[PDB]
């Protein structure tokens, strides 16, 4: 059969893996991965006795549409309630009114509804300010949260470099959001194992991808190839399509010397245009809770700040500041959530630093000198992982959906095809979108392939 090559084994590679391989007259396929195991952004990890997702943990519109949803029914890793509570700490030390809090999330999701009806960012401030003195200053630190709960969602830095007029293309899906009981990972994990032995080569990164050529093979025939995968080991893998999956954040940063010749114009400048944020969680082992034990989300309100003074690239005052607070996960294990520059920053932190940073932060938003210390630590670091540089794709400002769209298209004679979050226009930044990239680039081979038998 056709030699196809998949570089990278995440849901998006292996879902184009399955749906090749699973044909009853497969092509030769191999899955070429940079890291150690499968998964890529979804990673599940044995810690604290128990299993922290550092990437996916909800599936977001868990519904008969959501082919993720749809997967996980299937392989049996949904939890029985699946098959069918906010604790708010000011920096002061004080609860906050949950009547002030509905209010500005009334006036604040109101608003992010009218913008999927410049910037976000943009829009969001000029109508708060026309809405806009202790409840002032109250009212604009609660504001300051749910715009750094945003930057969390889209995976940006500042909701200013969100692009407004594409917002309102990102499909959700209906349903309340669910996690896995039986794990993210169980999901990649048991689309690879459909996979025929030895499909998948791990620590095997991919340094260029050669096109547009006529590449002879080393053995008998000899044959020629349009395309000659060469891997950082010095591997020299010639093949007739190779369908690319790798993250936005490493397109960002190696387009130029990953492709040769370099891609065309258009598709090089989306990949430019596009966002590309960082989202990280913290995870901190507690010996015993500390927090009410209905409580699911601590959020965190920073006294005397406010979304208004912000702008694209501007920082708070201290990294932990960009800190939207916790999610408990039901040891005693919180889940903190950080985007942007300085959720970047955090990285850059030792474990031992973070830990003490965020006993400090707890300590003083629950107002106890005495609260023990974390015993634990165990924290994602996308920004810096080399061969994803960030979480998620966003439709940045400069960009629009049509980008997304130019990520998706494929290179002359189908030499190379682009699968993954960053290539579908209404489920990019999720599980979803990634899956049905892969299955949309599966699904292009085929019908080239009938097309040849054809004629
Ligand atoms: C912190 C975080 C939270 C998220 N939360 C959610 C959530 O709750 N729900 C949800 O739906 N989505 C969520 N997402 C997004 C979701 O995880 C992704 O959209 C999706 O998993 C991406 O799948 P993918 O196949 O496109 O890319 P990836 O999973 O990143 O796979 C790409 C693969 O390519 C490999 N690769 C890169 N460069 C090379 C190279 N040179 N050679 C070979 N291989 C290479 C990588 O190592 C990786 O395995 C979250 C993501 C993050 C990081």
């Amino acid at each position: 059969g056709p030699r196809v090559l998949v570089v990278g084994s995440g849901i998006a590679g292996l879902g184009a893996a399955q749906k090749l391989c699973s044909h009853r007259a497969a092509p030769h396929l191999r899955v070429l991965e940079a890291t150690a195991s499968a998964g890529g952004r979804i990673r599940s990890e044995r810690c604290f006795g128990g299993v922290v997702e550092l990437g996916a943990h909800w599936i977001h519109g868990p519904s008969q549409d959501n082919p993720v949803f749809q997967l996980a029914a299937e392989f049996g890793l949904l939890g029985e309630k699946e098959l069918s509570p906010s604790m708010i700490w000011s920096s002061s030390g004080t609860s906050v009114s949950l009547e002030l809090m509905t209010e500005m999330a009334r006036l604040f999701y109101g608003l992010i509804e009218r913008t999927r009806e410049a910037s976000v960012g943009e829009f969001l401030k000029k109508e708060i300010s026309q809405q806009v003195e202790d409840t002032r200053k109250r009212k604009l630190a609660i504001l300051n949260t749910f715009f750094n709960i945003e930057c969390c969602v889209s995976g940006t830095h500042s909701m200013d470099l969100v692009a407004l007029a594409p917002f309102g293309e990102y499909t959700v899906l209906p349903g309340l959001d669910c996690i896995l009981a039986g794990g993210y990972q169980g999901l990649t994990d048991r689309i690879l194992a459909s996979l025929p032995k030895d499909t998948v080569a791990f620590d095997k990164p991919v340094k260029t991808i050669h096109w547009n050529g006529s590449f002879q093979e080393a053995a008998f025939p000899g044959e020629t190839f349009p395309v000659l995968v060469e891997c950082e080991d010095g591997a020299r893998l010639p093949a007739h399509h190779v369908i690319v999956t790798v993250p936005l954040g490493f397109l960002k940063e190696h387009q130029d010397t990953f492709f040769e010749p370099p891609l065309p114009a258009k598709k090089a400048e989306a990949i430019k245009k596009l966002g590309f944020g960082t989202n990280n969680k913290i995870f901190l082992e507690f010996e015993e809770p500390f927090w009410e034990p209905d409580c699911q989300f601590i959020q965190v309100v920073w006294e005397d700040t406010s979304p208004l003074q912000d702008t694209a690239l501007s920082l708070q005052d201290t990294w932990f500041k960009k800190l939207i607070g916790f999610l408990v996960q039901p040891s005693h294990v919180l889940c903190g959530f950080i985007a942007g520059l300085e959720s970047e920053f955090m990285e850059t932190l030792s474990d031992e630093e973070v830990l003490l940073s965020l006993t400090q932060v707890l300590r003083r938003v629950t107002g106890n000198p005495q609260l023990p210390a974390a015993k634990s630590v165990r924290r994602s670091q996308w920004h810096s992982a080399p061969y994803t540089r960030g979480s998620y794709s966003y439709v940045a400002v400069g960009s629009t959906g049509d980008d997304l769209d130019l990520m998706a298209q494929p290179l002359p004679g189908l030499q190379v095809l682009f699968a993954g979050e960053a290539t579908h226009r209404t489920f990019y930044s999720t599980t979803h979108g990634a899956l049905l990239s892969g299955w949309r680039e599966a699904d292009r081979l085929v019908s080239l392939w009938d097309s040849q038998v054809e004629q």
